C-alpha cells in the first residue's frame, strides 16, 4: 500500500524512512520491510524492545534523538543487538542514564550527547570495535544536577578504530588516559581540566583535531553559568604537552583564560592551519607575540573577544610578527575594543599574499582610515559590522560553540565580488567623500545606519560598480528621483525596512530611479507601508526578474476610488517573479490584476485577506507557473481551471476556507504537479474532483463516515501522488472513527 | 430563556452589530430602544422588519450588506418617535421615501446619492443633523449631486448640513437660518459670493476646504481649479456669519488672506488654512490683526515646493492673538530655528502649544522656549533635530486628531517631544535653558549612546521619559538616576545591543529610584546581563517585559535569573507575554512578587501551568494565559487561590472542564474559555458574570442538553456572542449555535 506512518525516499541508493515529528509513542511495526536508515526523532516513543526492530535488519543506520519529546527512553539490554547491519545509532536528547548495554559489534557510529550519562564503563563500550565516531558530550555541564564523569581507566584502549571521540560539556577534570592512537579529533572543550601534563596527548600522533577551549574559562559576562579556575587563572598546559601532534591541523584554546602563548607549544606543529584563541587575555600577545612566527601554513586565526575590561584604547597595536603568517587567508578581530583604525597600524598584515577576510565585528570602532584597505594585497571580505563608525536546551551541541558559522556575508552578495560590510554602524548620511579610496567594492552593505538622507545620484561615485546593495532597516528619505542612478552595473538592491518617511503622507516619495537601471534584476521594497508616491505612480524597469512588495499597502493604493496606482507594476517587463505578500488586501480589482505583467512565472498574493480571487484572469498569465495564495480567507475554487491556464504547475492554497471540490477542478489542467489544499475546510474529496504529483491535504477537518472510501480508493490507485504528513489527515467527524488518521479506517 | 442573536444593556442598547446576519432577527424585546445591526449580511428592509420593536430611539444599519441595501418606501414609518437613523455605507442609489417625521437625525454617508429631493426630505420636519457626505468623490464612478431648490427650506429646525465629498458647484442656495454647521469640503465649488451665507446669523462653523484644492503630492485622486488657482471668496461673504467660531479653509489654494473676511467674526476660534500657499501671508500678515479671540490656528502645510529657506518668517502680527492658545506650522519646511525668528509669540500669554512637526529642521536654538510665557507642549517630531474606503468619514479630513503627546505624559506638566529626529547622542549641553520639562519624548532617534547619570541634569524633573525605538547601550549602573522624580520609563524597541551576546549589559540602574512606578522593558529581546541578574525595586508598580527571552533566561540549565523580578517588592502588574516560554521552572514562577494583583502571561508555547503555585499569590486578580497550548486544567482551583476575579485561557487546547465547575472559585466573576478544543460541558453554585466559550468545537447530540438546562438557569451569567458558539458535531446540526 502507501508507506504508513512513515515516508519513504530513496537516495545513493538507500531507503530512508523519514519518520520523524509524528506522536509516535512506539516504534511503529508498519514500518515496512525494504527501509535501511529509519529516522523517529522528536516523537513520543518511551520503550526499545528487542521487539521494536524485529522484523527490520537491512537498517545501517536509526536516529531515535529527542524521543520522547515530553519520563525518558527506556531501551532495554540487547535490544538492538540483532541488528546486525547497524552501523549508525543516534540517541541524543533521551534522557539516558546509562549507554545502553548490549549494543551491536558492528556499529561504527554513536552519538549519545545531551543524556544523562555519567559512567564510561568497559561493559558499554569496549566490545564496540568497529566504532569510528563516538559522541558522549553535552552531559553534564552548566548548573545542571549531574554527577562528575566516571570514564573506567583504559575503556577507550579496544577501540583501536576511534577516529573521533567527543567528551565536551562533562565534568572530567583530568584528560582520561589511555587514548587509542587511531584518533584523528579529540574534543574536551568545557571538561574542567586544569593541566595538561605531557604524557596526556604523547601516543596521539595521528590526531588532526584538538579542542580544549573553555577549560579554565574567561567567565566576565559569560552567556552561560561559567566557573573560572582558582582566581581566573590561565589553563595550564605543560610545554611538551603537543611534542608529538605533528599531524595537527585544528587546535581550539578558546576562553581557557591565556595571557600567553607558549611558542614551544608549535615546535612540532608544521600543518597547523587553524587556530582558535578567542575570549582569552591576548591583548599582550596579539602586540609581541613570539608565537606568530611558529606559523607559516596557518590559515585562520580567530582572535576574538579578547578585550581587556576597562580599556577603550585609541588603535589597535599588532605585532610585526603577523608578517610571518604567509599563509593567512582570515583573521578574526571582533571584540578587542578600539577606537579608531589607522593605516599604519595594519602594515604588518598588508604583504600576505593570500589575506582575503578581515573581521572587525563589534569593535566600537569610531574611525576608519579607509584607504588602508587599498593597500592589501588580495582583500575579498571586509567586516566592520556593529561598531559606531559614522561620517565621514539553548546551544545547538552541533555547533560551534564560541561564535556563529554562518557566512559573515550573504553569498549571494560575496559572489559578485569584493566586499564591505558597514552595516549596523551611525553613517546617519554618507557624504561626498565617505567612500574615497575604497577598492573596487561589489558588495556593499549600509543595513540599519538610520540613514535618512536624500539620496541624489552621487554619494556611491567613487565605488560605482556595486552589483549588490543591502540598505535595509534604514530611514531614508526618497525625495530625489535621480537617487542611485550612479550605479550603473547595479543587479540586486535591497530597501527593505525604510518605513520612516513612507509613512508620512505630508512628504513626498519619487520611485522613478528604478527605471534609470540597465542591469537591475532584484529589487526588495518589503515592509515600506508604501501607500502614496508623488508625480509618477507606476514602477518601470526593462530589467527587472524579481520583485519583492511584501509588507507595504496595496490595500490602499489599489482602493476602489482612486485609479491612479492601478497599472503600478505594469512597466515591468521582465518580471518574472512578484511577491504581493502581506498587504491587507481584501480583494484585488479586475483591472489591477490584469494589469500585472504578462511575464510572471511566479505570483505571491498569501498572507492577506482575500475572500475572492478571479480564477478567468489567469488567462492573461499565460507563463504562470506558481501561484501562491496560502493564508486568505478563499472560500471558492472555479470548476474550469483548464480554461484559464495551461501553465500553472503549483498552485498553494493552505490556510483559507474552502469548503468543496468541485467536479473536475482539479483533473483537467495537466501541467498542474503540486496542489496544496492543507489547513482548509474539506469535509471529503469527492470521486470527481491525473498528472498529478503531490497532493496535501492535512489539517482539513475530515468526515469519516463511509463516504471517504471515494476517496481511499483513489489514494490506493495513484500511489505515486505523494501525499505527505497522513499523520495529520485526521478525521474531525464522527465521534468515533475520529482523531485518526483517515488512512486508518475500515 | 436567554437574549439572541442580540446582546442587551442597560445604559437599552441592543448591540446586534457584526453578526452574520441576513435579516433583521424577529426575537427583540419591546423594551429595546437603540438597534445597532451594523456590518451584517442584510440586503432588504421592509414594514414587516421592525413590526412591533415600536419603541426605538435609534437605529443604526450601517455598512449592509457586509459584501446594496433594498429599503422599501415606508419601512421606517410606524415607529414615530424613531428620532435618529443611520443608513452609511449601504449602496443606497436614493434617499428612502416615506421616513418617520420624527427623525431629528440621518445619516447617508458613503452611499450613491445624487439627487436630494423634496420627496425625501422636506417632509423631515423635526430633522436637526442631516449628512450627506461622501457619496461623489475622487475617481468614483458617480454623478454630479442635484440639489432640488429648496430642498432645506422646509427644515427650519436644521442645526447640522454635511454634502461634503459630493460634486455641488454651487453652495445650495434657500438654506434654513437655524443653522448652526455647514460642511462643504471637497464639493467643487470655486465661488463664494455675498449671497451663499445668507444669515445663516447662526452659523458656528463652515467647512469650505478642499475646494480649488492644492494637489501637489495629494494622497488621494485631487483635481485642482485651472491653472492651480485660488478659491474665490467675496470680499464680503463672511459679513453676516457674526456668530462663527471654526472656519475651515484647508486646501482651497489661498495666497491670499483678506482681513475683511474677519471683521465680522469678533468670536473666531479655530481658524484651520492648511495646505495653501501662505507662506508670504505668514510673514506679513495683515489678518492677523483682526483674531483677538482666536484659540487655534493652523497653518500647516503651506511649504513652497522645492524651496527650503534658513529661517522661518513670522509677522510681527501674530503678536496681535492675543486669545492664541495653539499654533500649528507643520510642513512650512526650513533649516534652523533662531531666537529672533519667534519674538512675535513670545508675549502671548495664552499660548501653550507650539506645533513644529514636519519641517526638516537641522537646528533650534532651544534657549527660546523659555521666553515664552507658558510653553506646555512643544512639539518638534519628525524633523532633523542632530546633537547640538480608506479615509474615515467622520474624522478631520486633512490632519489626524489624536493628542499631539499621550496625555499619560502631557499630564506631568511641560512636555518636550522631540521623537523621530537624529538626536543620535546626548552630549552634556543638549539641554540647557530649557524649562521646566516633566515629559520628554526623545523616541527614534537612533540613540546608541550609553547613558550614564549626567544626560538630564539640566532637566532633572522629567516624570515620564520615553526612550522608545532607539539602540541605547545600556552599559551603566548610573543611567538615568539623575531623574529623582522619574515615574515612568519607556524604554520599548532597544534591542540592538541586549541581542548580542558578548557586549556588556546593566539593567541595575533601576533600583535607583524612589518613585519610579511603570517600567516598560519590551520587545528588547533581552537574554543576558551582566553581573547583576536581578531586578530590583522598592517602588516599582508595573512592569512590561514582554518579546524577551524569559525561554532563555529560565533555562533549566540555568539558575542565575531564577528570582529576576522577586525584588520587584512593590509589582502588582506584571507582562510576560510573546517571551518564547514552553514552561517555567516551578521555583522561578514561585519567585515571582507574591504582591501581584495582575499577572500576563499570555501568547508564549506553554503546555503546562502548575496550578497550586498560586498558592503564594494571595492578592491575585487577573491571570491571562491565552494563546498558549495548554490541555489541563486542574480540577480544585479553589485550594490554590480565593482572590483570582479573572481567568483568561482563550485559543488553548483544553478539552475538558473537570467537575465541579472547575472548582467553586467564590471569587471568581469572569472565565474564558473561547477557542479551546471542548466538545461538551456536562453536569455541573457559582459566582460568575461572564463565561465565553465561543468558537470550541460543540458536538450537538443529546448530551449538549446537561449544559443547556444550566444556560437557562444561570440567566445572569453572561455569554457573549452566542452567534459564534456553534456545532461542529453532528453534520445535521453543524454549523448551528447550539442555543437553537
Ligand atoms: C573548537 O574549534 C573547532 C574548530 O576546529 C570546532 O570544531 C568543529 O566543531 C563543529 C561541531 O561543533 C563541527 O561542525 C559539525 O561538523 C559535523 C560533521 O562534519 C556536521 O554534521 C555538522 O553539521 C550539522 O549540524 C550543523 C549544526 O546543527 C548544521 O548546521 C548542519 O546543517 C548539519 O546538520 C557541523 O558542521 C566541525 O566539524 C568541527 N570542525 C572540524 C574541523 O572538525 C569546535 O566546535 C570548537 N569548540 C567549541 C566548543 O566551539
Ligand atoms: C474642517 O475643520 C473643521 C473644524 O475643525 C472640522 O470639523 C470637525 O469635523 C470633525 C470630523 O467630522 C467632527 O468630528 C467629531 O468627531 C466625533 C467622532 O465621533 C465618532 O466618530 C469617530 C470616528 O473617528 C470616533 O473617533 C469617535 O470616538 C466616535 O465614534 C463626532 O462624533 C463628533 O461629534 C464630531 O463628528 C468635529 O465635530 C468637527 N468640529 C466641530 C467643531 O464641529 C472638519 O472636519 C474639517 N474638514 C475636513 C474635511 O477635515
Ligand atoms: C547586511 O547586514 C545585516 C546586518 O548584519 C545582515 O543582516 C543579518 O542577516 C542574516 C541573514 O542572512 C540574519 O540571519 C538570519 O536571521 C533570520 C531571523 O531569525 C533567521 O531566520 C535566519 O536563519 C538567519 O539566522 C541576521 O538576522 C541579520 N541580522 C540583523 C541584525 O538584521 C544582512 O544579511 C547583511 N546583508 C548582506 C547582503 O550580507
Ligand atoms: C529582499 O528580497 C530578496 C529577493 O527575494 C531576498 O533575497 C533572497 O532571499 C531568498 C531566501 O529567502 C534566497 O533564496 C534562495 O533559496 C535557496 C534555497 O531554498 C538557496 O540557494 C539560496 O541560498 C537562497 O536561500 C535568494 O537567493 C535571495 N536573493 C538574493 C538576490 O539574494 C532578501 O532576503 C530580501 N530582504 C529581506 C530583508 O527580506
Ligand atoms: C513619542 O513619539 C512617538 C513617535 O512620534 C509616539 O509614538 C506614536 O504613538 C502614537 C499614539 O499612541 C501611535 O499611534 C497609535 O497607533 C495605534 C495602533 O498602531 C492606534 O490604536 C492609535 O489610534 C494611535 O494612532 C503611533 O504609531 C506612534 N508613532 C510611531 C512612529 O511609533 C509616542 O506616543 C510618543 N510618546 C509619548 C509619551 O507621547
Ligand atoms: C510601555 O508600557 C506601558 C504599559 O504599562 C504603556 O503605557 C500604558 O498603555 C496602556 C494601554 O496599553 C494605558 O492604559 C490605557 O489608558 C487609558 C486610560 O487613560 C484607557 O483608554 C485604556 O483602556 C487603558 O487603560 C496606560 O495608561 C499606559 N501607561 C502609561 C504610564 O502611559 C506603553 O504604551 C508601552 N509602550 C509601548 C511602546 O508599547
Ligand atoms: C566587545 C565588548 C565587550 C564588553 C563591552 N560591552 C560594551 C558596551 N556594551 N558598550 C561599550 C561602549 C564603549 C566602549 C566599550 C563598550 C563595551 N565593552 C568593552 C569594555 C568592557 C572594554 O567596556
Ligand atoms: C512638508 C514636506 C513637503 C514635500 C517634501 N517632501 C520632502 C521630503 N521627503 N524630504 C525633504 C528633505 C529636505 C527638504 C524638503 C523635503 C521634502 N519636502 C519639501 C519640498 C518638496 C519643498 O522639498
Ligand atoms: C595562497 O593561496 C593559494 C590558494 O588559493 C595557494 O595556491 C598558494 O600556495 C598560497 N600562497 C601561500 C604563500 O600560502
Ligand atoms: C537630486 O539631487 C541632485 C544633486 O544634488 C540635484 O542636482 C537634483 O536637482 C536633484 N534631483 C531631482 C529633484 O531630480
Ligand atoms: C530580462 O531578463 C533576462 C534574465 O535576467 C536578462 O538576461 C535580459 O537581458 C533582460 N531583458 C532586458 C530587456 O533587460
Ligand atoms: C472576472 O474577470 C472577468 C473576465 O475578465 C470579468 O468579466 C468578471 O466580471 C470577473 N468576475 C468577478 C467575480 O469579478
Ligand atoms: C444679515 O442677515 C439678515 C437676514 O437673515 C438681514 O436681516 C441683515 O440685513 C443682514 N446683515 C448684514 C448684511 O450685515
Ligand atoms: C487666557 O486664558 C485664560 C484661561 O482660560 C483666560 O481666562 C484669559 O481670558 C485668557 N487671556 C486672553 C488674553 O485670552
Ligand atoms: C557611568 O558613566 C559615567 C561617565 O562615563 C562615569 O563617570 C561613571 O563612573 C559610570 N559608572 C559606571 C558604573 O560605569
Ligand atoms: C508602592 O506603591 C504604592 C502605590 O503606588 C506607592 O504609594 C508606595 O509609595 C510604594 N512603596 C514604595 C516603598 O515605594
Ligand atoms: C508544582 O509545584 C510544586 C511546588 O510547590 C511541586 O511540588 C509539584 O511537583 C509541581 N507539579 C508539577 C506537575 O510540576
Amino acid at each position: 500500500s502507501r508507506s504508513y506512518p512513515c515516508d519513504e525516499k530513496k537516495q545513493n541508493d538507500s531507503v530512508i524512512a523519514e519518520c520523524s515529528n509524528r506522536r509516535l509513542q512506539e516504534v511503529p511495526q508498519t514500518v515496512g520491510k525494504y527501509v535501511t536508515e529509519l529516522d523517529l526523532s522528536d516523537n513520543f516513543i518511551t520503550h526499545i524492545t528487542n521487539e521494536s526492530f524485529q522484523g527490520l535488519q537491512n537498517l545501517t543506520k536509526i536516529n531515535l534523538n529527542h524521543n520522547p519529546n515530553v519520563n525518558g527512553l527506556n531501551i532495554t539490554d540487547g535490544a538492538f543487538l540483532n541488528l546486525k547491519n547497524l552501523r549508525e545509532l543516534l540517541l541524543e536528547d533521551n534522557q539516558l542514564p546509562q549507554i545502553p548495554s548490549g549494543l551491536p559489534e558492528s556499529l561504527t557510529e554513536l552519538s549519545l550527547i545531551q543524556n544523562n550519562i555519567y559512567n564510561i564503563t568497559k561493559e558499554g563500550i569496549s566490545r564496540l570495535i568497529n566504532l569510528k565516531n563516538l559522541y558522549l558530550a553535552w552531559n553534564c555541564y552548566f548548573n545542571k544536577v549531574c554527577e562528575k564523569t566516571n570514564i573506567e581507566d583504559g575503556v577507550f584502549e579496544t577501540l583501536t578504530n576511534l577516529e573521533l571521540l567527543s567528551l565536551s560539556f562533562n565534568s572530567l577534570s583530568h584528560v582520561p588516559p589511555k587514548l587509542p592512537s587511531s584518533l584523528r579529533k579529540l574534543f574536551l572543550s568545557n571538561t574542567q581540566i586544569k593541566y595538561i601534563s605531557e604524557e596526556d596527548f604523547k601516543g596521539l600522533i595521528n590526531l588532526t583535531l584538538l579542542d580544549l577551549s573553555g577549560n579554565c574559562p574567561r567567565c566576565f559576562n559569560a552567556p552561560f553559568p561559567c566557573v573560572p579556575c582558582d582566581g581566573g587563572a590561565s589553563i595550564n598546559i605543560d610545554r611538551f604537552a603537543f611534542q608529538n601532534l605533528t599531524q595537527l591541523r585544528y587546535l581550539n584554546l578558546s576562553s581557557t583564560s591565556l595571557r600567553k602563548i607558549n611558542a614551544a607549544w608549535f615546535k612540532n606543529m608544521p600543518h597547523l592551519k587553524v587556530l582558535d584563541l578567542e575570549f582569552n587575555y591576548l591583548v599582550g600577545e596579539i602586540a609581541s607575540g613570539a608565537f606568530l612566527t611558529m606559523l607559516p601554513r596557518l590559515e585562520i586565526l580567530d582572535l576574538s573577544f579578547n578585550y581587556i575590561k576597562g580599556s577603550y584604547p585609541q588603535h589597535i597595536n599588532i605585532s610585526r610578527n603577523f608578517s610571518k603568517l604567509l599563509s593567512l587567508r582570515a583573521l578574526h578581530l571582533r571584540g578587542y575594543v578600539f577606537q579608531e583604525l589607522r593605516e599604519d597600524d595594519f602594515q604588518p598584515l598588508m604583504q600576505l599574499p593570500n589575506l582575503s577576510t578581515i573581521n572587525l565585528g563589534i569593535n566600537f570602532i569610531k574611525q576608519i582610515d579607509f584607504k588602508l584597505f587599498q593597500n592589501f594585497s588580495n582583500l575579498e571580505i571586509i567586516y566592520l559590522s556593529e561598531n559606531r563608525i559614522s561620517p565621514l536546551f539553548e546551544f545547538d551541541p552541533h555547533s560551534n560553540f564560541y561564535h556563529f558559522t554562518r557566512p559573515l556575508i550573504k553569498p549571494q552578495c560575496a559572489a559578485y565580488g569584493k566586499a564591505l560590510d558597514l552595516s549596523l554602524n551611525s553613517i546617519f548620511f554618507i557624504g561626498p567623500n565617505q567612500f574615497e579610496n575604497l577598492p573596487d567594492i561589489a558588495c556593499l552593505n549600509l543595513s540599519a545606519n538610520s540613514n535618512a538622507q536624500v539620496l541624489s545620484g552621487t554619494e556611491f561615485s567613487a565605488i560605482p560598480h556595486v552589483k549588490y546593495l543591502d540598505l535595509t532597516n534604514n530611514r531614508l528619505d526618497f525625495d530625489n528621483a535621480s537617487a542611485l542612478t550612479e550605479l550603473s552595473d547595479l543587479e540586486v538592491l535591497d530597501l527593505s525596512y525604510n518605513s520612516h518617511y513612507f509613512r508620512i503622507a505630508g512628504v513626498t516619495h519619487h520611485l522613478e530611479f528604478i527605471q534609470n537601471f540597465t542591469n537591475l534584476k532584484v529589487l526588495n521594497l518589503s515592509h515600506n507601508n508604501i501607500y502614496t508616491l508623488t508625480d509618477k505612480y507606476n514602477l518601470e524597469s526593462k530589467s527587472l526578474v524579481e520583485l519583492v512588495f511584501s509588507g507595504n499597502r496595496l490595500d490602499i493604493l489599489w482602493n476602489d476610488d482612486d485609479n491612479r496606482y492601478i497599472s503600478i507594476f505594469k512597466g515591468l517587463k521582465n518580471l518574472t517573479r512578484l511577491d504581493l505578500s502581506l498587504n491587507r488586501l481584501k480583494h484585488i480589482p479586475n483591472e489591477a490584476f490584469l494589469n500585472l505583467p504578462a511575464s510572471l512565472t511566479e505570483l505571491h498574493i498569501n498572507d492577506n485577506m482575500l475572500k475572492f480571487f478571479n480564477w478567468t484572469l489567469l488567462q492573461q498569465f499565460p507563463r504562470l507557473e506558481l501561484l501562491d495564495l496560502r493564508g486568505n480567507k478563499l472560500l471558492f475554487l472555479t470548476d474550469s481551471l483548464s480554461d484559464f491556464t495551461s501553465s500553472l504547475r503549483t498552485l498553494l492554497l493552505s490556510h483559507n476556507r474552502i469548503s468543496h471540490l468541485p467536479s473536475g477542478f482539479l483533473s483537467e489542467v495537466s501541467s498542474l504537479k503540486h496542489l496544496d489544499l492543507s489547513s482548509n475546510l474539506l469535509k471529503t474529496i469527492n470521486k470527481s474532483a491525473t498528472k498529478l504529483s503531490m497532493l496535501e491535504l492535512h489539517g482539513n477537518p475530515f468526515e469519516c463516515t463511509c463516504d471517504i472510501g471515494d476517496f481511499r480508493r483513489w489514494m490506493d490507485e495513484h500511489l505515486n501522488v505523494k501525499i505527505p504528513r497522513l499523520v495529520d489527515v485526521i478525521c474531525a467527524s464522527p465521534g468515533d472513527q475520529r482523531g485518526k488518521s483517515i488512512v486508518s479506517l475500515e
